[PDB]
């Protein structure tokens, strides 16, 4: 019957040592912080505990690419070769053509030179985490700066997300655990844009708030946020999935707009979901990789939408 029972039950069923969840609706927000950030040391999961975002880093990368487009320093249509001269890619026998968009929207067909594509670029949606390391490079080639600097310069400092960092060790970072019979501790520079932004719950709340009040930020950010939520429709959709991919977010119109993404690292998992017509923002951070954490934001959304999750 209760939101804390749902969250605590999912935490146990998923066997994640620590779970932090934040839920906001109509400007009322509650936090659910459970468990331990480090098992052996019995260090409690606190508001300060730092998590890996995994694929939820892609929304940060995607927003920056959008800011750069909004400024005229880039276009989605731009050939990738101009920014990454080295990486030429193959399809059939023929050297393929690739655009920034192909990376943003996961239509690249990446199985990085001398490589064969799974399909002609633009032909299909196929999620490849590597697509956003490519855009990490692009953002570097464009600004002449490091990804880490651009993220801090463009997004975290202006938004005041002090504990959020794209890392080129960080205290307060929870231990990462894997799952076998029982949970063994398991606690990559080119892969940070796709998967290695680190943040805290309060900082992810700030991020959620900026997206929920994006009409009241400086125009450059605001127009880039709008464009960030434009899903790519020029792909085949499956019979039971017509959801679109936008800049590091899944966009679903069913009982929507419902805007979301999961994070799935070796040792960490997470999910974020926004329903901006009701001012709903949900974020979950966990220190273990579980498929149930990925579904947790949708449980919470069901609970808010109809009072049922079972």
């Amino acid at each position: 019957e209760r939101l804390s029972t749902l969250i605590h039950q999912r935490m146990q069923e998923a066997k994640v040592p620590a779970l932090s969840v934040s839920v906001t609706i109509k400007g009322v927000r509650q936090r659910f912080v459970y468990g331990v950030a480090d098992v052996a040391s019995q260090k409690a999961n606190t508001l300060d505990t730092v998590y890996e975002l995994g694929s939820m880093s892609k929304a940060f990368t995607g927003l920056v690419v959008q800011i750069l487009i909004q400024e005229g320093r880039l276009r989605q249509g731009d050939d990738i070769i101009t920014y990454l001269p080295e990486m030429r890619l193959n399809y059939q026998g023929k050297p393929a053509s690739l655009t920034v968009a192909d990376f943003l929207y996961h239509t690249s067909g990446l199985p990085l030179r001398n490589e064969n594509l799974l399909f002609a670029p633009g032909a299909k949606f196929s999620y490849a985490s590597a697509n956003y390391d490519v855009l990490g490079a692009v953002i570097e080639n464009v600004t002449g700066k490091t990804f880490t600097e651009v993220i801090a310069e463009r997004l975290t400092q202006p938004l005041g997300m002090s504990a959020t960092v794209a890392v080129k060790i960080i205290v307060n970072k929870a231990s990462g655990y894997k799952l076998g019979f029982g949970k063994p501790v398991l606690f990559a520079r080119n892969h940070v844009p796709a998967a290695y932004i680190h943040s805290t719950l309060p900082d992810m709340e700030i991020w959620i708030d900026a997206w929920l009040h994006r009409k009241a930020l400086p125009a450059t950010l605001r127009e880039a946020m709008s464009n960030s939520w434009r899903g790519n429709s020029d792909v085949p959709l499956a019979a039971d999935n017509r959801i679109l991919y936008a800049s590091g977010w899944f966009i679903d119109q069913n009982q929507g707009p419902y805007i979301s993404h999961g994070g799935q690292n070796p040792n960490f998992s997470s999910c974020i979901a926004l329903r901006p017509d009701q001012q709903i923002g949900i974020v979950a951070l966990a220190n273990m990789n579980s498929n149930l954490i990925l579904q947790l934001c949708a449980d919470i959304d069901n609970y808010l939408r109809i009072g049922k999750y079972a």
